[PDB]
């Protein structure tokens, strides 16, 4: 087995090197698409846009986002998986031989397994998600040039999603096509459930639950066991260039708490008392209320998003990095709604 990874690992190192030797002016671009391909922007900028403009397609998105981020998460602690940036200098494999010249950046200091990519498949997941209902709503209000055109951008975007994850290091190809294909799977999967609307607050409460439960108490199983699941915080501690490069919030334990904070915010927005009184005459129907709320929700989270909790200890670190995430599908969906009416309502 040992010699079969091992071409792929070869393949993956090669790669690398060709796309950061022969493409040195687009750095910037890789950089940038690495950026604002993070979930957070699932939850700050498409979630808000989309819940305004038939609320039905911004539940989807959510669901699909944290399930994903879930699923990602417990096949990454199981099929383990190395990344290229601290392979290279770590491997017994290239001697007799120049070890190839790797180049990394700010941004390549990733913890944890990397197996099935993450960037890749929240971005397949989502934008599969929302380019299929965009088509469901447009359709017959000639379609052809559409679907071509909405099609051929969510090919592209996945194209630099790969591309802009194998320049930077981080992660080998196979590891970005298997991310692809389980976020389009994932989306496809929650395109064909109807039970993740109008549900109650004991279900939200009781899947959340459920997996947060199934995910610590699987890690304490393996540990007790003799394995350890957590063992890429300590290979990139070692190899990381910079040691202030490498961050707590990616740590996989952040990210767990990140979602089941916000699914269980959209659960309790959903069934509070203000979202079912939001009209109150004449509102909740017109495009300025919809549009204005739109914009004050961008605005208010964005400013909001600058509140970075204190890291000093890691339970302090979870507990508020839970309620920070839970804050916004609550605020934005119960609060900022509930003001605008209260104040331009009469
Ligand atoms: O695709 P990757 O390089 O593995 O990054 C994807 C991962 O980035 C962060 O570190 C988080 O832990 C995850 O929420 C995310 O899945």
């Amino acid at each position: 087995m040992e010699e079969g990874m091992n071409v792929l690992h070869d393949f993956g190192i090669q790669s690398t090197h060709y796309l950061q030797v022969n493409y040195q002016d687009s750095q910037d671009w890789f950089i940038l698409v690495s950026v604002i391909a993070d979930l957070r922007n699932a939850f700050y900028v498409l979630f808000p846009i989309w819940f305004h403009l038939q609320e039905a397609v911004g539940i989807k998105l959510l669901w699909v986002a944290v399930i994903g981020d879930w699923l990602n998460l417990v096949f990454k602690w199981i099929l383990f998986g190395q990344r290229p940036y601290w392979w290279v200098l770590d491997t017994d494999y290239y001697s007799n031989t120049s070890v190839p010249l790797i180049k990394q950046f700010p941004v390549t200091c990733e913890t944890g397994p990397g197996s099935p990519s993450g960037h890749a498949m929240g971005t397949a997941g989502v934008y599969y998600v929302m380019v299929t209902s965009t088509l469901s709503i447009f359709q017959g209000k000639r379609f052809r040039c559409l679907n071509v055109i909405l099609w051929l951008g969510f090919w592209a975007v996945q194209l630099n999603v790969c591309l802009s994850r194998i320049y930077l290091a981080a992660n080998f190809p196979h590891q970005v096509v298997a991310g692809v294909l389980s976020g389009i799977a994932v989306a496809e999967t929650f395109s064909h459930i109807h039970s993740i609307y109008n549900a109650s607050l004991k279900k939200y409460f009781l899947i959340t639950f459920f997996l947060f439960s199934f995910a610590i108490g699987f890690y304490l199983l393996l540990k007790g066991l003799g394995v350890d699941l957590l063992w890429t915080l300590e290979k990139a501690q070692r190899w990381c260039e910079q040691p202030e490069w490498v961050h707590i919030d990616t740590t996989p334990f952040a990210s767990l708490l990140k979602n089941l904070g916000t699914l269980f915010g959209l659960g309790l927005a959903l069934n509070s008392s203000m979202y079912r009184e939001s009209c109150k005459g004449k509102l909740s129907k017109w495009l300025p209320f919809r549009l204005s709320s739109i914009v004050a929700s961008l605005v208010l989270l964005h400013v909001f998003d600058s509140l970075k909790p204190p890291s000093q200890v890691e339970l302090v670190f979870y507990v508020l990095s839970f309620c920070k995430s839970a804050v916004v599908p609550l605020a934005s969906v119960s609060v900022i709604p509930y003001c605008l009416a209260q104040v331009l309502g009469q």
